């Protein structure tokens, strides 16, 4: 069976390192110097405006997936026509368009912060005028990791929020600032009939806009509980199949946003569960039972920006190390690390990777 | 860094997977159709015979590692006095030559089977009255799983075995048939100080000359010491960086073969250490300080021949499928299954993916 995989990114990376030994076939669309290149059979670059040429490379295979959201939804559509896609253009759609994320959360009375679709300056006005301050204007459809948009704090933020988005294609949304406690997020892993695998929660650590720390499990049996029957709506909703992820506020369940695709905050799975959110999305998409969840007590630790040196990891010897072989640049995801957590040696090698990672961090 | 690997089969592949979120390139030398292939950067194939183009290809790599040690330990010398290649020449050497072998163990006091240098009929006439029935001929250097000797249970059976071997290509060797009551095998890493990782004893099963099954942890506290400082004899006489593999007769460890590499009777800690012995190998050529190889039990079963069907093996979902998307022949090694085993479902599954397993095996 060949898996073809739109994106060659650290995402699809990870996808064909879980599948390969299932006897799986990858092959990606994107660029010879992508990540993925070096663990896939092929890389072929086409641009995605060429829809009939992208139709005619996912002929090639038996079911195609991909590792952003941000895709054009039609696209998929075509694609679909042809060969099975998964997930769902459904779940693209609504999840790639933040009003339409949060108008079906609320549509399902499920929480979210309060929102408010923005066409003008005086509907912005509006808006703040009616659920307050501060508050994020942010555009529909772009953005990652805290850009393109514009935190609110004042009456003169307002016009200045509306004058550097009021142009962005495909519109605006004012958010109402949630004054969390913490977050936490659920991933989990429907099979081809909607049978739904799942992970603990995760607690995640955000840090000026990217996440920098997840750990699992986060124990709170009402909190899961209540996240689990989110997702069994999302399933359903979506006819959704392959790994899921909803991250959530904590202060109450409240739905900040979803990601229909493999998650950074699950990366501890690849070390901390029987079956990681890679090899379930993989045997989800290829039509195959999932594999058992079990997990342990395991950290995530992002590497933004900069890595440490290998030598100096591999010295904290029970770290498990996962450079993406990307190049550094501000800001930029380039690996993570995952540490089982079971003793006080555990602590201790803890503490020293954080340390590493501050010095070669650059967010 | 990048690194070269003479060859393109499964263990290589598994070194690649291994490594890749190391950070580390790989690049083998081998052919296209090879199982490695969609895991590596490239593959090159090169006539081994060729050895300035070995030595050209191999230069442009930070460190060379090779994954059957039946190689020209020649070439590994042309090689080595270029780019470091680990392991040894000298491991090598021995390792690779039954005579040179057991020749070596009993050097340093350490029990074999009870061998002979043959050179003539007359001589292994003369072996056999000395060291009785039954026995086996075997060549020097040729021979995998069983293949290319000749049991020698009677009188008759002398001439016969040396009429059908007396022609190999640098010698042969008459061993005594150890009727042993079990066999385990030790797997350990050395860095490149020489520091060494252990692993626990692995209990291994033969059958038709080929490993099926493999259980660690094996508890005997007295042979593990016993082994463990039979293979610190081994790096230290061999100057050893890398992964090395000692199987062992039970009934008193006595020494059956070494092989210089990472081996079928250490699969299990893929699934069952927190360090594998691919990645282990991976970090030890690459001069970085070793993983931990804290093991859980657990079981590897070899596939042999055939493979049960991905669906099958799916749907018992705590075993861990390790395809090696090689071409099912008759003897031919295509995957293994681990299982970790803790409770009674595991117990279950381990039965259901036996039975899986008999209806697809040929050997
Ligand atoms: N209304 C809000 N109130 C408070 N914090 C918010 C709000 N919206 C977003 N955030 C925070 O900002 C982060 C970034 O959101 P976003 O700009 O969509 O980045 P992203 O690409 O989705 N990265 P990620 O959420 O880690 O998958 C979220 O994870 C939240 O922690
Ligand atoms: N003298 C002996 N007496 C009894 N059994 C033996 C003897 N020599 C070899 N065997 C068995 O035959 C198997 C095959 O040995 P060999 O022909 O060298 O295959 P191999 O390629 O080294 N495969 P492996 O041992 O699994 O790595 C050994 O693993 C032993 O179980
Ligand atoms: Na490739
Ligand atoms: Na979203
Ligand atoms: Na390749
Ligand atoms: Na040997």
């Amino acid at each position: 069976m060949k898996i073809g995989i739109i994106g060659a990114g650290q995402l699809a990376r990870m996808l064909s390192l879980a599948g390969t030994p299932l006897g799986l076939e990858f092959h990606c669309l994107g660029k010879n110097g992508d990540c993925a290149e070096e663990v896939v059979k092929t890389v072929t670059d086409i641009e995605l405006t060429k829809v009939n040429d992208v139709v005619a490379w996912a002929k090639q295979f038996d079911v195609i997936t991909f590792e952003n959201e941000n895709i054009s939804h039609e696209l998929i559509k075509a694609i679909n026509h042809e060969v099975s896609v998964y997930p769902s253009a459904k779940a693209i759609a609504i999840s790639q368009d933040r009003l339409l994320e949060k108008s079906f959360m609320q549509d399902h009375g499920i929480a979210t912060a309060k929102f408010v679709n923005i066409d003008s300056l005086a509907k912005l006005q509006s808006a703040v005028d009616d659920h307050g301050l501060p508050a994020i204007l942010k555009t529909r459809r772009f953005g990652y990791d805290g850009k393109g948009q514009f935190v609110i704090r004042s009456q003169e933020d307002i016009t200045k929020a509306w004058d550097v988005l009021k142009d962005a294609p495909d519109g605006l949304i004012y958010e109402a600032f949630v004054d969390f406690d913490y977050e936490v997020s659920q991933i989990c892993t429907a099979d081809l009939k909607g049978n739904i695998a799942f992970y603990p929660l995760a607690r995640n650590t955000h840090k000026q806009g990217i996440i920098v720390e997840s750990e699992a499990p986060f124990e709170n049996v009402v909190l899961a509980e209540k996240a689990q029957q989110i997702a069994k709506i999302l399933v359903k909703e979506f006819a959704y199949v392959g790994t899921l992820a909803i991250e959530f506020f904590v202060k109450e369940l409240i739905v900040n946003e979803i990601a229909p695709r493999v998650h950074n905050s699950g990366h501890w799975s690849i070390d901390g569960a029987v079956t990681s959110q890679f090899e379930n999305h993989v045997r989800a998409i290829a039509g195959l039972i999932l594999g058992d969840t079990t997990s342990r007590k395991t950290v995530m630790l992002n590497c933004i920006g900069g890595m440490p040196a290998t030598k100096d990891l591999a010295a904290l010897d029970r770290v498990k190390i996962h450079s993406y072989n990307k190049e550094p640049r501000k800001g930029r995801k380039v690996g993570h690390l995952n540490l089982n957590l079971n003793d006080e040696t555990d602590e201790y090698q803890l503490l020293q990777v954080k340390k590493l990672i501050a010095l070669s961090e650059e967010i």
